[PDB]
């Protein structure tokens, strides 16, 4: 497929869709490129803003990678909104900074916490300002769910921006999964870093030991299961359109740190929900001037959630989606696709009538 | 309760909520009682028509068995409109024709064949031109989805008047059915005949022989057990207001023949979905024109259709309703209830928070 080879804003207009590109810079220096996409390629050819943030060892190119028919961007494209793909640090097209190199180590000091600081605000107060709408309907994918649950939850005058937070495969916490993720609860830092190093994360080997990966092996291609996004959010492709998978490869993930990597794994060996552990009582000072991260309070996040989840999901799994439900004040609809597992939402071929259907109709009922 | 002894009628007015009895005959001479709620008890007391078909084994008493906060039937008339609950050739007010009796074998010579060809085009023929509704929405249980299905895929000018097809626990196939209505695949017509004979369909002791039917006897009551309606579609009512399950034993069945059930009992032998088999290439081409059963092209079936299947639902198992979903041409939405079984979306105490509240919004913004 000639989509192998092309960049997020190829693949877009590929299909005849516009595309604009846009600088946003985060207050502490990054440097994102967001794509939006304005308008439908004829469908619904001022308008209300929909933003999508992609998950765990994803890309944003994910909201797009396949038909205009089944890819929730183009389809919210022709339903007549105004689409905007979040670009998290480190990922491709948003690897510079003012004040450090990608190639440093400083670069790569990050996890979610930040990108709920720092990306989120910035590229939403630049969508904002730059459209001039005042609100907009933000849609999540895993660990996308978790930036909103933290941002919207400690940042009242964003909360405020956004009408319907749609999320998919939420996580707030990640005590009860099925995913080789857990492998990692057996290393401390110190073997962390001698694994996998500072910078961006590669599986390297570290997962080749594991049943789950001989499985896989036996079934599928081995590029997939040497895949970072596929180890760590499922093999499993039953409802994919198998004939694109060399799309999904070639396009994520797009670009995770090992930090980000090491505050999951920090949360899969506590279960809790809270911010990185930087290391020690100074270093946590140095950042939350307190010694302990803090907690997040997933029943502080009241922006109005809908939220759809899988039954066959192994990381964001029922039992922890089960815990969450009922802490959040104001959860306005709940679906569980039992045969859905993390990676459906984005790819699977029935997402439409599954999931962006209903969110298509939710959305135009408040804004549109 | 005082409702185990009243009928239909005595039923609806017994909650303060206004009766209408009409007769309907159709082409072939069947005469249904067919009963109307014209508005609310008080709440909403010209308006949107809404018709209700109960399922298999079932009655029209289904919408309107239980409280009015909490019966399909009741909360649609509250919530302003005109609701219609069909009766089939058969079940109870619906047993006389003008050219044979109800004691005869030719009076119950009929499936739901019959019922899709004639019941339901001659009720809303006169429904329409009574409320002077050009168009109506239509909501299905069980065996009335697959009326719908059958109706709607085969006669433009019907289908032409349904806006939206409400399917709870469709039913298009049934060849993965974890229901005792497989028992019956080891049974020939000759033997059929001899065990229940031509006319009304009585379980007769068929079933006792079957585990889920000692189980069954060990934990509820044996009425409950001896019921062609639980022996066939589950005996669960852990979601039931068991308080109310004498008004349910005292009204289901309501009129099933043995013709029907046999018509079923050559599905689940196929696993296909077609009309019935009179016996003979003969006898098939006196009743379509073939010597083979036609078969019945669901994604011939246009109307924009919302599906509610049960996730512990025996007979429209979530197998079948998977095969069934992709073959719908304008499939609008779709919701698996892990927890319900068949009867659940009739009788479970919160169908009103799973199932009916969003038909209620759903058709408040297409017609009303
Ligand atoms: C699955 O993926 C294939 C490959 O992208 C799709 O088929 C192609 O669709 C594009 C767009 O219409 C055409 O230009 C190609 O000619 C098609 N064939 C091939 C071999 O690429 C297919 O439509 C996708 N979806 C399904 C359900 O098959
Ligand atoms: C379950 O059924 C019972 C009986 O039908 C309900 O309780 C009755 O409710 C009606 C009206 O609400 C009253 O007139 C009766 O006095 C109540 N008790 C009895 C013994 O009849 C009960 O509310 C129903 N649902 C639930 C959840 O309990
Ligand atoms: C994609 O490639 C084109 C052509 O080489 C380039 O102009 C465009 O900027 C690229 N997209 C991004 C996000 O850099
Ligand atoms: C999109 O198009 C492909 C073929 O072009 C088709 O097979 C698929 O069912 C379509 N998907 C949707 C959601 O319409
Ligand atoms: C969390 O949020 C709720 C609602 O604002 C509040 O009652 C509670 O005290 C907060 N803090 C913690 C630690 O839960
Ligand atoms: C119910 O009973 C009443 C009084 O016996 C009768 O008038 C009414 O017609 C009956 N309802 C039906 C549907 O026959
Ligand atoms: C209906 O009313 C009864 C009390 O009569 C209550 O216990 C039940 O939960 C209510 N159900 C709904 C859906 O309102
Ligand atoms: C079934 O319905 C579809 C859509 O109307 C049609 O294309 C097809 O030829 C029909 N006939 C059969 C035998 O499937």
């Amino acid at each position: 497929s000639p989509e192998v080879t092309m960049n997020i804003s190829q693949m877009i207009t590929y299909w005849g869709y516009p595309n604009e590109e846009y600088e946003v810079v985060t207050e502490d220096g990054y440097i994102l490129e967001v794509n939006r996409i304005p308008y439908g390629k004829k469908n619904s050819g001022q308008r209300p803003v929909v933003f999508l943030q992609h998950g765990l060892l994803a890309s944003a190119t994910n909201w797009i990678s396949n038909l205009p028919n089944n890819s929730l961007a183009f389809i919210l494209a022709d339903a007549g909104y105004d689409v905007w793909l979040g670009n998290s640090r480190g990922n491709t097209w948003a690897r510079r900074n003012l004040y450090y190199s990608p190639d440093s180590v400083e670069f790569w000091a990050f996890s979610f916490d930040e990108m709920a600081k720092y990306d989120l605000p910035a590229t939403i107060d630049f969508i904002v300002k730059k459209t001039g709408q005042k609100q907009l309907h933000y849609v999540g994918h895993s660990q996308g769910t978790t930036i909103g649950f933290i941002a919207f939850s400690t940042n009242p005058s964003l909360a405020k921006r956004i009408k319907t937070f749609y999320a998919l495969a939420p996580v707030a916490t990640v005590k009860y999964t099925k995913s080789l993720i857990n492998k990692l609860r057996f290393v401390p830092q110190s073997l962390f870093k001698f694994i996998f190093g500072d910078k961006i994360f590669y599986p390297h080997n570290f997962f080749d030991q594991f049943l789950a990966t001989e499985v896989c092996s036996r079934e599928m291609l081995n590029l997939l299961c040497s895949n970072a996004l596929f180890i760590i959010c499922g093999f499993d492709s039953k409802n994919f359109n198998t004939s694109r998978l060399d799309v999904y490869l070639s396009h994520n993930p797009a670009g995770t740190s090992v930090q980000n990597m090491f505050h999951w794994t920090q949360a899969v060996k506590s279960g809790k929900f809270q911010a990185y552990d930087w290391g020690s009582p100074v270093q946590n000072r140095m950042h939350y001037d307190q010694s302990q991260p803090p907690y997040y309070n997933v029943t502080a996040m009241n922006v109005p959630i809908a939220v759809w989840n899988g039954g066959k999901d192994l990381l964001a799994d029922p039992q922890d989606v089960g815990l969450l439900l009922p802490k959040l004040p104001n959860l306005i609809y709940h679906k569980e696709i039992p045969f859905y597992n993390h990676l459906d939402f984005i790819w699977a071929m029935d997402a439409p009538q599954e999931v962006y259907n209903d969110i298509v109709s939710m959305i135009s009922e408040d804004k549109k």
